[PDB]
């Protein structure tokens, strides 16, 4: 098929581009270094493909798609679980997944382009907001019958998000501070999990 | 006095070097940029001064010490407070502190260091550890007559300063996400403070 065909030149270019990012740096790699490496394959592809920035949004684009997949997995198939079991359940798929040096990686990449005039990066926010993981979250609360759960629902599954996420993600990017093993994953999340539906009074 | 001739002198360079990255960019100003404008008041001063990294922490130090006073005192002047009051006490002037453009200002210099082979960074941060704020909260934790907030007091005084803080700082810097005003500030520290202490089943 020639569409299989053309998708399967993308897969091409990205990969490529993927292997540059890693093996020369982010900001040591240009677009032409792509092009040539990707040789035949691109001639002008241009979509996403029009600079090396776009090319890094589009191979973010399919890692954040796995990382809901995946984490709605843990979720979907849960047995009427209660409130602390789907919290846990995403917690420890969410954390996992931060704490893998291709978090870090591309996390140090993002970080890099924040004097970027283009502004790639506020578009693929504004425009990819539904394929962010915390949407499952927030689906969860507003299941529940609780007007405060239901109306905050958002800004619990961003609060929620963040408890287990933030300083960490931040200094493993900025200084590369050390990521958690699993033992201390499953740790962080109890306690944050705890906090979060008991608070410390208690 | 010789010695407060330095200290003018040094309040100098750094004067310039902090007009320079806000006028000029801190990618765009070189330490020479610095010296010209310092004209006579520089030759050699080097000891955080060899480099424009060390006058960014040097002043970012300063910035630091004023932050810390500062949410000292609207804290240190409470009548034997709550924890919720003094929580929303510290959650008041930490996120006032990180509204501020200025706050986004040095935000976006230091993300731009992240592939810095020199490491400044993870130093300042590795050596200035008793000049954050959190061990404020870290201090009226211990002070608590509770096992659980005593033994856990440094985790979740970072976990409180994240919750305030942090899917927002972030999108600040990186997209230039607007800012809160303090109405704003004032609900998310309520809510903040209210999931904190007594979690989300209620
Ligand atoms: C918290 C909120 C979205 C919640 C979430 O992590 O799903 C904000 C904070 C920082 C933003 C994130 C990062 O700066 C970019 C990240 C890329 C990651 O692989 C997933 C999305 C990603 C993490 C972004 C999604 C979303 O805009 C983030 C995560
Ligand atoms: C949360 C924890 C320290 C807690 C705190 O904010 O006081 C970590 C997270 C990010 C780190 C911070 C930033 O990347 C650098 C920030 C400079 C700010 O003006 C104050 C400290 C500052 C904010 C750093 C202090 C500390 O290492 C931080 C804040």
């Amino acid at each position: 098929t020639p569409s299989q065909k053309v998708l399967a030149r993308q897969e091409k270019i990205k990969a490529v581009a993927l292997e540059l990012f890693l093996t020369k740096g982010y900001q040591e790699t240009s677009l032409s270094d792509i092009i040539k490496l990707s040789g035949g394959s691109y001639s002008n592809i241009y979509d996403g493909f029009k600079s090396k920035e776009g090319l890094f949004f589009e191979i973010l684009d399919d890692i954040c798609k796995k990382h809901f997949h995946l984490i709605y997995s843990k979720t979907q198939e849960i047995k009427n679980g209660t409130l602390k079991e789907i919290l846990t359940s995403f917690g420890l798929a969410f954390i996992e997944i931060f704490n893998q040096p291709e978090a870090v990686a591309f996390g140090k990449i993002i970080y890099s382009q924040v004097y970027d005039k283009d502004r790639h990066l506020a578009n693929w926010i504004e425009n990819n907001q539904q394929n962010f993981s915390y949407n499952i979250l927030m689906g969860f609360f507003k299941q529940q019958n609780n007007s405060y759960m239901k109306k905050n629902a958002e800004k619990l599954a961003v609060l929620f998000c963040t408890m287990l996420k933030e300083p960490y993600h931040h200094l493993n990017v900025l200084i590369n501070a050390p990521l958690k093993n699993k033992k201390e994953q499953k740790e962080h999340v109890e306690f944050v999990v705890n906090v979060f539906l008991n608070g410390i009074n208690s």
